[PDB]
Protein backbone atom coordinates (compact mmCIF):
# COMPACT_ATOMS: atom_id res chain seq x y z
CA UNK A 1 0.00 0.00 0.00
CA UNK A 2 1.49 3.75 -0.89
CA UNK A 3 -0.47 7.01 -0.64
CA UNK A 4 0.23 8.53 -4.31
CA UNK A 5 -0.93 11.77 -5.96
CA UNK A 6 -2.17 12.11 -9.44
CA UNK A 7 -2.22 15.39 -11.83
CA UNK A 8 -5.57 16.58 -12.93
CA UNK A 9 -5.59 18.25 -16.24
CA UNK A 10 -6.98 21.58 -16.73
CA UNK A 11 -9.21 22.72 -19.51
CA UNK A 12 -8.05 24.80 -21.98
CA UNK A 13 -9.47 28.39 -22.68
CA UNK A 14 -11.66 28.74 -26.22
CA UNK A 15 -9.52 31.30 -28.38
CA UNK A 16 -12.11 33.16 -30.44
CA UNK A 17 -12.16 36.23 -33.41
CA UNK A 18 -13.44 39.66 -32.17
CA UNK A 19 -17.19 38.60 -32.96
CA UNK A 20 -16.62 35.24 -30.72
CA UNK A 21 -16.32 32.77 -34.04
CA UNK A 22 -14.37 29.91 -32.07
CA UNK A 23 -10.60 29.13 -33.40
CA UNK A 24 -9.14 27.53 -30.81
CA UNK A 25 -11.11 24.51 -29.11
CA UNK A 26 -10.38 21.85 -26.86
CA UNK A 27 -11.51 18.62 -28.02
CA UNK A 28 -11.65 15.78 -25.40
CA UNK A 29 -9.78 12.14 -26.22
CA UNK A 30 -8.86 9.42 -24.69
CA UNK A 31 -5.02 8.49 -23.15
CA UNK A 32 -4.96 4.63 -22.76
CA UNK A 33 -2.53 3.74 -19.95
CA UNK A 34 -0.97 0.37 -18.28
CA UNK A 35 0.57 -0.97 -15.57
CA UNK A 36 2.89 -3.78 -17.08
CA UNK A 37 2.69 -5.41 -13.68
CA UNK A 38 -0.98 -6.23 -14.09
CA UNK A 39 -0.53 -6.92 -17.41
CA UNK A 40 1.58 -10.10 -17.03
CA UNK A 41 -1.38 -11.52 -15.32
CA UNK A 42 -3.29 -11.93 -18.56
CA UNK A 43 -1.06 -12.67 -21.49
CA UNK A 44 -3.89 -14.54 -23.19
CA UNK A 45 -5.54 -11.05 -23.77
CA UNK A 46 -2.50 -9.18 -25.13
CA UNK A 47 -3.03 -10.05 -28.81
CA UNK A 48 -6.27 -8.69 -28.85
CA UNK A 49 -4.93 -5.69 -27.02
CA UNK A 50 -2.45 -5.33 -29.40
CA UNK A 51 -5.14 -5.81 -32.70
CA UNK A 52 -7.42 -3.18 -31.18
CA UNK A 53 -4.14 -0.96 -30.78
CA UNK A 54 -3.20 -1.49 -34.66
CA UNK A 55 -0.09 -3.09 -33.35
CA UNK A 56 2.04 -6.50 -34.53
CA UNK A 57 1.12 -9.11 -31.70
CA UNK A 58 5.10 -9.74 -31.11
CA UNK A 59 5.83 -5.81 -30.54
CA UNK A 60 3.66 -4.87 -28.22
CA UNK A 61 4.14 -8.02 -26.14
CA UNK A 62 8.26 -7.55 -26.59
CA UNK A 63 7.37 -3.98 -25.24
CA UNK A 64 5.24 -5.09 -22.33
CA UNK A 65 8.38 -7.53 -21.37
CA UNK A 66 10.70 -4.79 -21.69
CA UNK A 67 8.75 -2.65 -19.41
CA UNK A 68 8.17 -5.66 -16.88
CA UNK A 69 9.34 -3.67 -13.94
CA UNK A 70 7.45 -0.29 -14.79
CA UNK A 71 3.72 0.23 -13.38
CA UNK A 72 2.81 3.02 -15.99
CA UNK A 73 3.17 2.92 -19.60
CA UNK A 74 1.38 5.38 -22.07
CA UNK A 75 -0.50 2.72 -24.49
CA UNK A 76 -1.82 5.16 -26.90
CA UNK A 77 -2.33 9.41 -26.39
CA UNK A 78 -5.22 11.18 -28.28
CA UNK A 79 -7.34 8.77 -28.69
CA UNK A 80 -11.21 9.46 -29.78
CA UNK A 81 -13.55 8.80 -27.02
CA UNK A 82 -15.31 5.98 -29.22
CA UNK A 83 -11.86 4.15 -29.83
CA UNK A 84 -10.55 5.00 -26.21
CA UNK A 85 -14.40 2.54 -25.36
CA UNK A 86 -13.61 -0.17 -26.99
CA UNK A 87 -9.65 -0.86 -26.03
CA UNK A 88 -11.37 -0.83 -22.61
CA UNK A 89 -14.64 -3.07 -23.53
CA UNK A 90 -11.89 -5.41 -23.93
CA UNK A 91 -11.61 -5.49 -20.11
CA UNK A 92 -7.93 -6.11 -20.25
CA UNK A 93 -6.47 -6.56 -16.84
CA UNK A 94 -4.26 -3.51 -15.92
CA UNK A 95 -5.86 -1.32 -18.60
CA UNK A 96 -6.81 2.30 -17.91
CA UNK A 97 -8.15 5.17 -19.66
CA UNK A 98 -7.71 9.03 -19.05
CA UNK A 99 -9.62 11.86 -20.39
CA UNK A 100 -7.12 14.38 -21.95
CA UNK A 101 -7.58 17.45 -24.15
CA UNK A 102 -6.90 17.98 -27.80
CA UNK A 103 -7.03 21.30 -29.64
CA UNK A 104 -9.39 21.54 -32.79
CA UNK A 105 -8.55 24.46 -34.89
CA UNK A 106 -12.09 25.67 -36.88
CA UNK A 107 -10.62 28.14 -39.32
CA UNK A 108 -7.65 25.47 -40.06
CA UNK A 109 -5.16 27.00 -42.50
CA UNK A 110 -7.04 30.20 -42.25
CA UNK A 111 -5.95 31.25 -39.62
CA UNK A 112 -3.01 29.32 -39.09
CA UNK A 113 -0.19 31.08 -38.10
CA UNK A 114 -2.02 33.79 -36.06
CA UNK A 115 -3.57 31.02 -33.63
CA UNK A 116 -1.16 28.64 -34.08
CA UNK A 117 -0.89 25.51 -32.14
CA UNK A 118 0.09 23.75 -28.83
CA UNK A 119 2.35 20.55 -28.38
CA UNK A 120 1.41 16.63 -27.92
CA UNK A 121 1.11 17.70 -24.37
CA UNK A 122 -1.56 21.02 -25.06
CA UNK A 123 0.65 23.46 -24.05
CA UNK A 124 0.83 26.62 -26.38
CA UNK A 125 3.81 25.71 -29.09
CA UNK A 126 3.37 28.39 -31.66
CA UNK A 127 1.39 31.64 -31.93
CA UNK A 128 -1.25 32.81 -29.77
CA UNK A 129 -1.68 29.61 -28.35
CA UNK A 130 2.36 30.67 -27.09
CA UNK A 131 1.93 34.00 -26.73
CA UNK A 132 -1.17 33.39 -24.07
CA UNK A 133 -0.22 30.32 -22.81
CA UNK A 134 -0.37 31.03 -19.18
CA UNK A 135 -3.76 32.74 -19.62
CA UNK A 136 -4.96 29.75 -21.86
CA UNK A 137 -3.77 26.64 -19.96
CA UNK A 138 -5.04 27.01 -16.10
CA UNK A 139 -3.55 25.45 -13.64
CA UNK A 140 -4.22 21.41 -13.36
CA UNK A 141 -5.76 19.75 -10.21
CA UNK A 142 -4.24 17.24 -7.62
CA UNK A 143 -6.25 13.97 -6.65
CA UNK A 144 -5.04 11.62 -3.63
CA UNK A 145 -4.93 8.00 -4.56
CA UNK A 146 -3.94 4.36 -1.91
CA UNK A 147 -1.88 2.09 -5.06
CA UNK A 148 -1.24 -1.40 -4.25
CA UNK A 149 2.20 -3.09 -4.42
CA UNK A 150 2.00 -3.29 -8.26
CA UNK A 151 0.57 0.33 -8.46
CA UNK A 152 -2.89 -0.53 -8.89
CA UNK A 153 -5.32 2.57 -7.76
CA UNK A 154 -7.30 0.73 -4.97
CA UNK A 155 -9.12 4.08 -4.07
CA UNK A 156 -9.82 7.20 -4.59
CA UNK A 157 -9.48 9.47 -1.48
CA UNK A 158 -9.54 12.91 -2.28
CA UNK A 159 -8.97 16.01 -4.16
CA UNK A 160 -5.93 18.23 -2.97
CA UNK A 161 -6.44 20.72 -5.32
CA UNK A 162 -9.43 20.90 -7.66
CA UNK A 163 -8.09 22.00 -11.75
CA UNK A 164 -8.62 25.44 -12.76
CA UNK A 165 -9.92 26.10 -16.52
CA UNK A 166 -8.09 28.14 -18.58
CA UNK A 167 -9.38 31.61 -19.71
CA UNK A 168 -11.45 32.51 -23.25
CA UNK A 169 -9.46 34.88 -25.24
CA UNK A 170 -11.03 36.82 -28.24
CA UNK A 171 -8.76 37.91 -30.89
CA UNK A 172 -8.35 41.41 -32.75
CA UNK A 173 -8.97 39.24 -35.96
CA UNK A 174 -11.98 39.64 -37.91
CA UNK A 175 -12.56 35.92 -39.33
CA UNK A 176 -14.76 37.93 -41.72
CA UNK A 177 -11.96 39.89 -43.49
CA UNK A 178 -9.23 37.10 -42.12
CA UNK A 179 -10.75 34.99 -44.63
CA UNK A 180 -11.34 37.21 -47.78
CA UNK A 181 -7.19 38.25 -47.14
CA UNK A 182 -6.48 34.52 -47.14
CA UNK A 183 -8.59 33.64 -50.32
CA UNK A 184 -6.65 36.97 -52.21
CA UNK A 185 -2.80 36.50 -51.44
CA UNK A 186 -3.70 32.88 -52.39
CA UNK A 187 -4.86 34.16 -56.03
CA UNK A 188 -2.48 36.95 -55.88
CA UNK A 189 0.08 33.60 -54.91
CA UNK A 190 -0.93 31.39 -58.24
CA UNK A 191 -1.24 34.53 -60.74
CA UNK A 192 2.45 35.95 -59.97
CA UNK A 193 3.59 32.14 -59.68
CA UNK A 194 5.12 33.63 -56.07
CA UNK A 195 7.13 31.59 -53.56
CA UNK A 196 5.00 33.51 -50.55
CA UNK A 197 3.82 36.43 -49.04
CA UNK A 198 1.77 38.28 -46.41
CA UNK A 199 -1.17 40.37 -45.74
CA UNK A 200 -1.57 42.59 -42.61
CA UNK A 201 -5.26 44.64 -41.93
CA UNK A 202 -4.96 46.97 -39.14
CA UNK A 203 -7.91 48.85 -36.93
CA UNK A 204 -5.56 52.29 -37.28
CA UNK A 205 -7.94 54.32 -34.51
CA UNK A 206 -7.77 51.10 -32.15
CA UNK A 207 -4.18 49.49 -33.00
CA UNK A 208 -6.10 46.06 -33.27
CA UNK A 209 -4.99 43.46 -35.79
CA UNK A 210 -8.01 42.91 -38.18
CA UNK A 211 -6.26 40.28 -40.18
CA UNK A 212 -2.54 38.90 -40.61
CA UNK A 213 -2.58 35.89 -43.11
CA UNK A 214 0.84 34.36 -45.23
CA UNK A 215 1.30 31.88 -48.41
CA UNK A 216 2.61 29.17 -48.16
CA UNK A 217 0.12 28.13 -44.92
CA UNK A 218 -0.66 24.80 -43.00
CA UNK A 219 -3.45 22.78 -42.05
CA UNK A 220 -3.01 22.94 -37.97
CA UNK A 221 -5.22 19.87 -37.42
CA UNK A 222 -3.27 17.87 -40.03
CA UNK A 223 0.38 18.74 -38.79
CA UNK A 224 1.77 14.83 -39.95
CA UNK A 225 5.46 15.56 -41.04
CA UNK A 226 4.91 18.93 -43.75
CA UNK A 227 7.30 22.06 -44.95
CA UNK A 228 8.87 24.85 -41.49
CA UNK A 229 8.43 26.67 -44.60
CA UNK A 230 4.96 26.58 -44.27
CA UNK A 231 4.29 26.82 -40.71
CA UNK A 232 6.14 30.30 -40.44
CA UNK A 233 4.27 33.57 -39.49
CA UNK A 234 6.66 35.68 -42.42
CA UNK A 235 4.49 38.87 -41.07
CA UNK A 236 6.06 38.94 -37.50
CA UNK A 237 9.07 36.50 -38.42
CA UNK A 238 10.86 37.73 -41.98
CA UNK A 239 12.52 40.77 -42.08
CA UNK A 240 12.89 42.57 -45.59
CA UNK A 241 14.12 45.93 -47.27
CA UNK A 242 10.91 48.31 -47.56
CA UNK A 243 12.29 50.47 -50.34
CA UNK A 244 9.87 53.10 -51.79
CA UNK A 245 7.29 52.16 -49.27
CA UNK A 246 9.05 53.91 -46.68
CA UNK A 247 9.65 57.51 -48.74
CA UNK A 248 6.27 58.77 -47.36
CA UNK A 249 8.39 58.92 -43.96
CA UNK A 250 11.28 61.26 -45.33
CA UNK A 251 8.34 63.38 -46.85
CA UNK A 252 6.91 63.37 -43.69
CA UNK A 253 10.67 64.47 -41.86
CA UNK A 254 11.17 67.40 -45.08
CA UNK A 255 7.65 68.56 -44.02
CA UNK A 256 7.89 68.81 -40.77
CA UNK A 257 12.12 69.94 -41.31
CA UNK A 258 10.30 73.98 -42.09
CA UNK A 259 12.47 73.57 -45.77
CA UNK A 260 10.18 72.08 -47.92
CA UNK A 261 6.39 72.12 -48.56
CA UNK A 262 4.42 69.72 -51.78
CA UNK A 263 4.95 72.64 -54.54
CA UNK A 264 8.66 73.08 -54.41
CA UNK A 265 10.84 71.41 -56.76
CA UNK A 266 13.69 68.68 -57.32
CA UNK A 267 15.61 68.56 -60.95
CA UNK A 268 16.09 64.87 -61.13
CA UNK A 269 18.11 64.84 -64.38
CA UNK A 270 19.37 62.79 -65.87
CA UNK A 271 17.80 59.76 -63.59
CA UNK A 272 20.81 58.69 -61.96
CA UNK A 273 22.95 60.35 -58.70
CA UNK A 274 26.44 60.01 -58.57
CA UNK A 275 27.76 59.77 -54.78
CA UNK A 276 31.38 58.44 -55.08
CA UNK A 277 31.98 54.86 -56.06
CA UNK A 278 27.81 54.57 -54.97
CA UNK A 279 25.01 55.50 -58.21
CA UNK A 280 21.73 56.41 -56.92
CA UNK A 281 19.79 55.12 -60.11
CA UNK A 282 15.48 55.45 -60.82
CA UNK A 283 13.41 53.19 -62.71
CA UNK A 284 11.70 55.46 -65.03
CA UNK A 285 14.82 58.17 -66.20
CA UNK A 286 12.57 61.09 -68.45
CA UNK A 287 12.05 63.62 -65.33
CA UNK A 288 14.05 66.65 -64.66
CA UNK A 289 11.80 68.54 -62.35
CA UNK A 290 9.27 67.28 -59.98
CA UNK A 291 7.18 68.69 -57.69
CA UNK A 292 7.13 66.68 -53.40
CA UNK A 293 4.06 64.86 -55.26
CA UNK A 294 5.96 63.93 -58.34
CA UNK A 295 8.81 62.14 -56.85
CA UNK A 296 6.55 59.86 -54.93
CA UNK A 297 3.99 59.33 -57.78
CA UNK A 298 7.17 58.54 -59.91
CA UNK A 299 8.86 56.67 -56.87
CA UNK A 300 12.19 58.17 -57.94
CA UNK A 301 15.11 57.32 -55.58
CA UNK A 302 17.02 60.63 -56.85
CA UNK A 303 14.34 62.97 -55.92
CA UNK A 304 13.81 61.80 -52.06
CA UNK A 305 17.89 61.24 -51.91
CA UNK A 306 18.32 65.13 -53.08
CA UNK A 307 15.43 66.05 -50.42
CA UNK A 308 17.17 64.00 -47.89
CA UNK A 309 21.07 65.61 -48.50
CA UNK A 310 19.14 69.09 -47.85
CA UNK A 311 17.17 68.17 -44.46
CA UNK A 312 20.00 65.47 -43.23
CA UNK A 313 19.27 61.44 -42.38
CA UNK A 314 19.04 62.47 -38.94
CA UNK A 315 15.67 63.83 -39.36
CA UNK A 316 14.81 60.95 -41.16
CA UNK A 317 15.60 58.14 -39.14
CA UNK A 318 14.27 59.55 -35.91
CA UNK A 319 10.37 59.82 -37.96
CA UNK A 320 11.15 56.13 -39.33
CA UNK A 321 12.44 54.59 -35.32
CA UNK A 322 9.02 56.85 -33.90
CA UNK A 323 6.88 55.10 -36.31
CA UNK A 324 8.15 51.83 -35.38
CA UNK A 325 10.26 51.01 -38.02
CA UNK A 326 13.37 47.95 -37.15
CA UNK A 327 11.73 48.84 -33.47
CA UNK A 328 10.17 45.99 -30.72
CA UNK A 329 6.44 45.90 -31.34
CA UNK A 330 6.22 44.91 -27.82
CA UNK A 331 3.61 42.08 -29.25
CA UNK A 332 5.73 39.27 -27.70
CA UNK A 333 4.96 36.86 -30.40
CA UNK A 334 6.88 33.94 -30.45
CA UNK A 335 10.25 34.43 -32.67
CA UNK A 336 9.22 38.05 -33.81
CA UNK A 337 11.91 40.20 -35.48
CA UNK A 338 12.53 43.51 -34.63
CA UNK A 339 14.97 43.58 -37.95
CA UNK A 340 17.27 46.75 -38.13
CA UNK A 341 17.12 50.56 -38.86
CA UNK A 342 21.12 51.48 -39.19
CA UNK A 343 22.26 54.41 -37.30
CA UNK A 344 25.70 56.55 -37.66
CA UNK A 345 26.92 58.97 -35.52
CA UNK A 346 27.95 60.75 -38.85
CA UNK A 347 25.66 59.72 -41.79
CA UNK A 348 27.78 59.92 -44.86
CA UNK A 349 26.14 60.90 -48.41
CA UNK A 350 25.63 57.24 -49.66
CA UNK A 351 23.72 55.95 -46.35
CA UNK A 352 22.22 58.89 -46.05
CA UNK A 353 20.23 58.54 -49.67
CA UNK A 354 19.44 54.60 -49.22
CA UNK A 355 18.08 55.46 -45.32
CA UNK A 356 15.37 57.76 -47.19
CA UNK A 357 14.22 55.41 -49.89
CA UNK A 358 14.75 52.71 -47.93
CA UNK A 359 17.60 50.23 -48.98
CA UNK A 360 19.53 48.59 -46.23
CA UNK A 361 16.71 48.60 -43.60
CA UNK A 362 14.91 45.45 -42.54
CA UNK A 363 11.38 45.51 -41.14
CA UNK A 364 8.34 42.66 -40.97
CA UNK A 365 4.58 43.55 -42.18
CA UNK A 366 3.69 44.29 -39.65
CA UNK A 367 6.11 46.93 -38.27
CA UNK A 368 5.58 48.53 -42.04
CA UNK A 369 1.58 48.52 -41.37
CA UNK A 370 1.98 50.06 -37.83
CA UNK A 371 4.07 53.17 -39.44
CA UNK A 372 0.69 53.14 -42.00
CA UNK A 373 -1.37 53.09 -39.13
CA UNK A 374 0.19 56.15 -37.52
CA UNK A 375 0.25 58.22 -40.33
CA UNK A 376 -3.63 57.14 -40.88
CA UNK A 377 -4.53 58.31 -37.54
CA UNK A 378 -3.16 61.78 -38.32
CA UNK A 379 0.21 60.57 -37.45
CA UNK A 380 -0.93 59.60 -33.86
CA UNK A 381 0.49 55.45 -33.55
CA UNK A 382 -2.13 53.42 -31.29
CA UNK A 383 -0.37 50.50 -29.61
CA UNK A 384 -0.86 47.24 -31.48
CA UNK A 385 -2.84 44.47 -30.30
CA UNK A 386 -3.44 40.66 -31.08
CA UNK A 387 -6.37 40.78 -29.02
CA UNK A 388 -10.06 42.47 -28.69
CA UNK A 389 -9.72 46.15 -27.61
CA UNK A 390 -12.24 47.89 -25.68
CA UNK A 391 -10.89 50.26 -23.88
CA UNK A 392 -8.58 52.15 -26.96
CA UNK A 393 -4.99 52.82 -24.97
CA UNK A 394 -3.79 56.63 -25.42
CA UNK A 395 -1.99 56.77 -28.35
CA UNK A 396 1.39 58.94 -29.07
CA UNK A 397 1.80 61.76 -31.38
CA UNK A 398 4.85 60.62 -34.02
CA UNK A 399 4.18 63.08 -36.71
CA UNK A 400 2.35 66.45 -36.15
CA UNK A 401 -1.20 65.93 -37.80
CA UNK A 402 -0.63 68.88 -40.32
CA UNK A 403 2.44 67.18 -41.94
CA UNK A 404 0.60 63.54 -41.21
CA UNK A 405 -2.62 65.12 -43.12
CA UNK A 406 0.02 66.70 -46.01
CA UNK A 407 1.41 63.40 -46.79
CA UNK A 408 -1.64 61.61 -46.31
CA UNK A 409 -2.87 63.88 -49.35
CA UNK A 410 -0.04 63.19 -51.03
CA UNK A 411 -0.40 59.70 -51.09
CA UNK A 412 -3.81 60.05 -52.24
CA UNK A 413 -2.26 61.28 -55.53
CA UNK A 414 0.32 58.65 -55.43
CA UNK A 415 -2.94 56.45 -56.13
CA UNK A 416 -5.71 58.89 -58.05
CA UNK A 417 -3.57 61.09 -60.13
CA UNK A 418 -2.47 60.72 -63.87
CA UNK A 419 0.54 58.36 -63.89
CA UNK A 420 -0.33 57.07 -60.44
CA UNK A 421 -0.72 53.47 -58.78
CA UNK A 422 -4.37 52.69 -60.66
CA UNK A 423 -4.54 49.56 -59.78
CA UNK A 424 -4.77 50.42 -56.17
CA UNK A 425 -7.99 52.50 -56.57
CA UNK A 426 -10.35 51.18 -54.41
CA UNK A 427 -14.23 51.66 -56.27
CA UNK A 428 -16.28 53.73 -53.81
CA UNK A 429 -13.62 55.12 -51.89
CA UNK A 430 -10.69 57.62 -51.97
CA UNK A 431 -7.44 55.44 -51.09
CA UNK A 432 -3.74 56.65 -50.21
CA UNK A 433 -0.47 54.69 -50.32
CA UNK A 434 3.35 53.90 -51.77
CA UNK A 435 3.87 50.70 -53.71
CA UNK A 436 7.39 49.33 -53.38
CA UNK A 437 9.73 46.94 -55.34
CA UNK A 438 12.69 45.53 -54.15
CA UNK A 439 15.38 43.78 -55.32
CA UNK A 440 16.82 40.67 -53.25
CA UNK A 441 17.08 38.67 -60.31
CA UNK A 442 14.33 37.75 -57.56
CA UNK A 443 12.11 40.74 -56.19
CA UNK A 444 10.07 41.53 -53.52
CA UNK A 445 6.47 43.47 -54.49
CA UNK A 446 5.30 45.46 -51.95
CA UNK A 447 2.03 48.03 -51.24
CA UNK A 448 1.04 49.53 -48.18
CA UNK A 449 -1.88 51.88 -47.43
CA UNK A 450 -4.98 53.32 -46.03
CA UNK A 451 -8.72 54.28 -47.12
CA UNK A 452 -11.07 55.59 -46.89
CA UNK A 453 -8.63 58.82 -47.30
CA UNK A 454 -10.84 61.48 -45.89
CA UNK A 455 -11.71 59.53 -42.84
CA UNK A 456 -8.46 56.92 -42.40
CA UNK A 457 -10.10 53.83 -40.79
CA UNK A 458 -7.92 50.75 -42.10
CA UNK A 459 -4.28 50.64 -43.01
CA UNK A 460 -3.03 47.01 -45.26
CA UNK A 461 0.17 46.43 -46.02
CA UNK A 462 0.52 43.53 -49.29
CA UNK A 463 4.10 41.59 -49.80
CA UNK A 464 4.43 39.32 -52.41
CA UNK A 465 7.54 37.61 -52.32
CA UNK A 466 9.58 36.58 -55.71
CA UNK A 467 6.99 37.26 -58.12
CA UNK A 468 7.79 35.06 -61.11
CA UNK A 469 5.76 36.26 -64.39
CA UNK A 470 6.79 39.53 -66.60
CA UNK A 471 5.44 41.75 -64.02
CA UNK A 472 7.41 42.15 -60.76
CA UNK A 473 6.23 45.71 -59.74
CA UNK A 474 4.80 46.57 -56.71
CA UNK A 475 2.47 48.70 -58.19
CA UNK A 476 1.43 45.66 -60.90
CA UNK A 477 1.46 43.03 -58.22
CA UNK A 478 0.94 43.98 -54.83
CA UNK A 479 -1.25 47.00 -55.58
CA UNK A 480 -4.20 45.24 -57.17
CA UNK A 481 -4.48 42.40 -53.88
CA UNK A 482 -4.96 45.82 -51.55
CA UNK A 483 -7.46 47.13 -54.17
CA UNK A 484 -9.74 44.17 -53.85
CA UNK A 485 -9.22 43.26 -49.84
CA UNK A 486 -9.82 47.11 -48.84
CA UNK A 487 -12.84 46.69 -50.97
CA UNK A 488 -14.41 43.88 -49.17
CA UNK A 489 -13.14 44.92 -45.65
CA UNK A 490 -14.50 48.61 -45.99
CA UNK A 491 -17.94 46.50 -46.97
CA UNK A 492 -18.00 44.67 -43.92
CA UNK A 493 -17.41 47.42 -41.65
CA UNK A 494 -20.17 48.96 -42.88
CA UNK A 495 -17.43 51.92 -43.45
CA UNK A 496 -19.37 54.51 -45.32
CA UNK A 497 -18.12 56.07 -49.15
CA UNK A 498 -16.29 58.79 -49.36
CA UNK A 499 -15.92 59.26 -53.65
CA UNK A 500 -19.43 60.54 -54.06
C1 LIG B 1 11.11 51.41 -54.51
O1 LIG B 1 10.66 50.43 -54.00
C2 LIG B 1 12.10 51.42 -55.64
N1 LIG B 1 12.96 50.25 -55.48
C3 LIG B 1 14.30 50.27 -55.56
O2 LIG B 1 14.95 51.28 -55.85
C4 LIG B 1 14.92 48.91 -55.38
N2 LIG B 1 15.00 48.16 -56.41
O3 LIG B 1 14.59 48.82 -57.61
C5 LIG B 1 14.53 47.86 -58.74
C6 LIG B 1 14.05 48.67 -59.94
C7 LIG B 1 13.52 46.77 -58.39
C8 LIG B 1 15.94 47.29 -59.07
O4 LIG B 1 16.95 47.80 -58.55
O5 LIG B 1 15.93 46.36 -59.90
C9 LIG B 1 15.24 48.55 -53.99
C10 LIG B 1 14.94 49.25 -52.86
S1 LIG B 1 15.42 48.39 -51.47
C11 LIG B 1 16.03 47.12 -52.50
N3 LIG B 1 16.65 46.05 -51.99
N4 LIG B 1 15.87 47.34 -53.79
C12 LIG B 1 11.54 51.59 -57.07
C13 LIG B 1 12.31 52.57 -57.94
N5 LIG B 1 10.16 52.02 -56.95
C14 LIG B 1 9.14 51.20 -57.22
O6 LIG B 1 9.27 50.02 -57.55
N6 LIG B 1 7.92 51.82 -57.11
S2 LIG B 1 6.55 51.14 -57.58
O7 LIG B 1 6.45 49.80 -57.08
O8 LIG B 1 5.48 52.06 -57.33
N7 LIG B 1 6.56 50.97 -59.29
N8 LIG B 1 7.50 51.69 -60.08
C15 LIG B 1 7.15 51.35 -61.35
C16 LIG B 1 7.79 51.78 -62.60
N9 LIG B 1 7.74 53.10 -62.90
C17 LIG B 1 8.27 53.62 -64.05
C18 LIG B 1 8.81 52.84 -65.00
O9 LIG B 1 9.30 53.33 -66.14
C19 LIG B 1 8.86 51.36 -64.76
O10 LIG B 1 9.36 50.61 -65.62
C20 LIG B 1 8.33 50.90 -63.49
N10 LIG B 1 6.06 50.48 -61.36
C21 LIG B 1 5.38 49.89 -62.53
C22 LIG B 1 4.38 50.84 -63.16
C23 LIG B 1 3.26 50.97 -62.21
S3 LIG B 1 1.92 52.06 -62.67
C24 LIG B 1 1.28 51.39 -64.16
O11 LIG B 1 2.47 53.36 -62.94
O12 LIG B 1 0.91 51.97 -61.65
C25 LIG B 1 5.70 50.24 -60.05
O13 LIG B 1 4.78 49.56 -59.67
Amino acid sequence: RSVRHIAIPAHRGLITDRNGEPLAVSTPVTTLWANPKELMTAKERWPQLAAALGQDTKLFADRIEQNAEREFIYLVRGLTPEQGEGVIALKVPGVYSIEEFRRFYPAGEVVAHAVGFTDVDDRGREGIELAFDEWLAGVPGKRQVLKDRRGRVIKDVQVTKNAKPGKTLALSIDLRLQYLAHRELRNALLENGAKAGSLVIMDVKTGEILAMTNQPTYNPNNRRNLQPAAMRNRAMIDVFEPGSTVKPFSMSAALASGRWKPSDIVDVYPGTLQIGRYTIRDVSRNSRQLDLTGILIKSSNVGISKIAFDIGAESIYSVMQQVGLGQDTGLGFPGERVGNLPNHRKWPKAETATLAYGYGLSVTAIQLAHAYAALANDGKSVPLSMTRVDRVPDGVQVISPEVASTVQGMLQQVVEAQGGVFRAQVPGYHAAGKSGTARKNAYRSLFAGFAPATDPRIAMVVVIDEPSKAGYFGGLVSAPVFSKVMAGALRLMNVPPDNL
